[PDB]
C-alpha cells in the first residue's frame, strides 16, 4: 500500500533468501497441520529452528542423534514469542517449557551440559528423515 | 513422535507441493514481517491466496490490473478463520472485513458485481511487481475477453 526510499518486498524476500532464510526443512506451521496438532506447539518450533540454516548460530543440532543446544537461549525464546505473540516470552519460561516435556518423553536434558536437549520421541518415523539426513542437509560435523 | 498408517512428513510435503500448495508469491507472514504490521491483516492474507497457484478455483485474479473475484467466499473466509484462530469465520464476517478497508482506500468493490474487488493501493511500489508480471507467474486466465 506504500513504498519507502529503499527496497520492496521482492527485495526483502531475495535478501533473506540470501541469509538461508525462510526455507526451514520441517516449517511447525506445515508439521502442525501434518499432525492435526492445531496450535503450533515449542517442540515443533524448536524442529523448525534446528531445521533452518539461517537459525545455527543459536540453535544447533549437537551431532548426535537428536541432540541440539540452545547456543543463544535467550535469542530463542525471543523467537519463540514472536512467533506466538507473546511478549512475555523469555528463557525462564522457555526452559519451563523444555521441562515440561520431560514427563511426556518428547524431550529430555543431556545430563553433565549445559543448554544441551535431546528429542526422544520417533522423529523419524514421523519426519521420514533420520538425523543423518538432516545433518547432511544442514551441514551439521 | 508417532507415525500414521500412511505418510511421513516428508511425504505430505512432498505431495501438497505437487498440488502446487505452500509456494505462494507473497506469503501472508513475510508481507506482515516486511510491513511491520505485527499480525496478519485480511488484505495481506488476500494477496497470499491470490498468489498461491492451488487457491484458483476459490479467489482468483479477473487480469484487469489488481482486480480479484472470489469464487467461494466461505472457502476464503474458512482459511481467513483457521490462520486467525477464529472457527466461526464466514463470508458475512469477512466482508464486513472488506468493507471497512473502503475508506482506508487499500481496496474497494467493482460496482455492478457482487464478489468482486479491488486493491486500489500502490501495490507496484510496495511489492515490487506489475500485476501483469505477477498474472504471468500464476497463469491467470482473464475472465474479460476470453
Amino acid at each position: 500500500m506504500n513504498h519507502k526510499p529503499k527496497g520492496t518486498f521482492k527485495d526483502y524476500v531475495r535478501d533473506r533468501a540470501d541469509l538461508n532464510k525462510d526455507k526451514p526443512v520441517i516449517p511447525a506451521a506445515a508439521l502442525a497441520g501434518y499432525t492435526g496438532s492445531g496450535p503450533i506447539q515449542l517442540w515443533q518450533f524448536l524442529l523448525e529452528l534446528l531445521t533452518d540454516k539461517s537459525c545455527q548460530s543459536f540453535i544447533s543440532w549437537t551431532g548426535d542423534g537428536w541432540e541440539f543446544k540452545l547456543s543463544d537461549p535467550d535469542e530463542v525464546a525471543r523467537r519463540w514469542g514472536k512467533r506466538k505473540n507473546k511478549p512475555k516470552m523469555n528463557y525462564e519460561k522457555l526452559s519451563r517449557g523444555l521441562r515440561y516435556y520431560y514427563d511426556k518423553n518428547i524431550i529430555h536434558k543431556t545430563a553433565g551440559k549445559r543448554y544441551v536437549y535431546r528429542f526422544v520421541c520417533d522423529l523419524q518415523s514421523l519426519l521420514g528423515y533420520t538425523p543423518e539426513e538432516l545433518h547432511a542437509m544442514l551441514d551439521v560435523k
